[PDB]
C-alpha cells in the first residue's frame, strides 16, 4: 500500500496531480548526503560526488538526501510513499558526508555541478549560521542561470528581534522555507526573520529512508523539499516559465498564515501557483 504523506495533501500537490502533472522532465538537484538510487521508492537519473571521502553520490549514509528526495519524487506506486514531484528526475548531487556535514568548497562545487549540467531546481536542505562570498556568488550565479533555488530556513526558532535565519537561506536570490505543522502553526524550531520567503510541512514528516525503508523526520530541512516539488510541479504545467516565475507565483499565491517575520508570505498551495 501507497501512503500520501499529509505535507503533500497540505500543499495541495495532489491538485496537479489530478491534472496529469508530476514533474515530467523537469531535473531537480538534490544537494545533499547523496541518495539511496536503489530504492524502490525512488529513480535517480544522474549525480555526482564532492565528498573527497565518499565517492559515491548513490550510497547515503546520512539518511537525509534520501528523504528528501523522497519528498520531492517519491515515486506514485502501489508502496511506500508519495513525492510532491513524483515524476520529476532526480540529481544525487552529493555534497555532505554521511554525518550531515560539508564544507563550502563541497557545496559550491555541487551547484557548479547543477548549474554545467543545466538543472532546472536545487534542493538545498542544509544550512549554517553563516556562510561565504564565494558561496553567494555561486548561489547567485544558479539563479541567474535560471535554477530554482529552495533552501531551508533553519531550526533556530526565534531570539527576539534577530533573524535566525542560515545560509544560503539568508540570500535574497534562494527562497527560504520555514516549517509549519499540519494545523498551520510555526513549529517551535523554525528560524525566523526578515529573509523568511514561504512555509511548507515540516513536523514529522514521512519519506524515504536509505535500504528501502521509510521514516520521519522534523525540520525545515523537511519543509524545504516540499517547495522544490512544487516548484517542479509548476514547471511540468508551465514548461516556458522562468525560475522568477515560478518563485514570484509561489510566494504571491501563498496562504496567509501571519506576520511575515515568522510566517514569510505563509504556506505554499501548489494549486493555486499554477493555476
Ligand atoms: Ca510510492
Ligand atoms: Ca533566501
Amino acid at each position: 500500500a501507497q501512503s500520501v504523506p499529509y505535507g503533500i495533501s497540505q500543499i495541495k500537490a495532489p491538485a496537479l496531480h489530478s491534472q496529469g502533472y508530476t514533474g515530467s522532465n523537469v531535473k531537480v538537484a538534490v544537494i545533499d548526503s547523496g541518495i539511496d538510487s536503489s530504492h524502490p521508492d525512488l529513480n535517480v537519473r544522474g549525480g555526482a560526488s564532492f565528498v573527497p571521502s565518499e565517492t559515491n553520490p548513490y550510497q547515503d549514509g546520512s539518511s537525509h538526501g534520501t528523504h528528501v528526495a523522497g519528498t520531492i519524487a517519491a515515486l506514485n506506486n502501489s508502496i511506500g510513499v508519495l513525492g510532491v514531484a513524483p515524476s520529476a528526475s532526480l540529481y544525487a548531487v552529493k555534497v555532505l558526508d554521511s554525518t550531515g556535514s560539508g564544507q563550502y568548497s563541497w557545496i559550491i562545487n555541487g551547484i557548479e555541478w547543477a548549474i554545467s549540467n543545466n538543472m532546472d531546481v536545487i534542493n538545498m536542505s542544509l544550512g549554517g549560521p553563516t556562510g561565504s562570498t564565494a558561496l553567494k556568488t555561486v548561489v547567485d550565479k544558479a539563479v541567474s542561470s535560471g535554477i530554482v533555488v529552495a533552501a531551508a530556513a533553519g531550526n533556530e526558532g526565534s531570539s527576539g528581534s534577530t533573524s535566525t535565519v542560515g545560509y544560503p537561506a539568508k540570500y535574497p536570490s534562494t527562497i527560504a522555507v520555514g516549517a509549519v505543522n499540519s494545523s498551520n502553526q510555526r513549529a517551535s524550531f523554525s528560524s525566523v526573520g526578515s529573509e523568511l520567503d514561504v512555509m511548507a510541512p515540516g513536523v514529522s514528516i514521512q519519506s524515504t529512508l536509505p535500504g528501502g525503508t521509510y521514516g520521519a523526520y522534523n525540520g525545515t530541512s523537511m519543509a524545504t523539499p516540499h517547495v522544490a516539488g512544487a516548484a517542479a510541479l509548476i514547471l511540468s504545467k508551465h514548461p516556458t516559465w522562468t525560475n522568477a516565475q515560478v518563485r514570484d507565483r509561489l510566494e504571491s499565491t501563498a496562504t496567509y498564515l501571519g506576520n511575515s517575520f515568522y510566517y514569510g508570505k505563509g504556506l505554499i498551495n501548489v494549486q493555486a501557483a499554477a493555476q
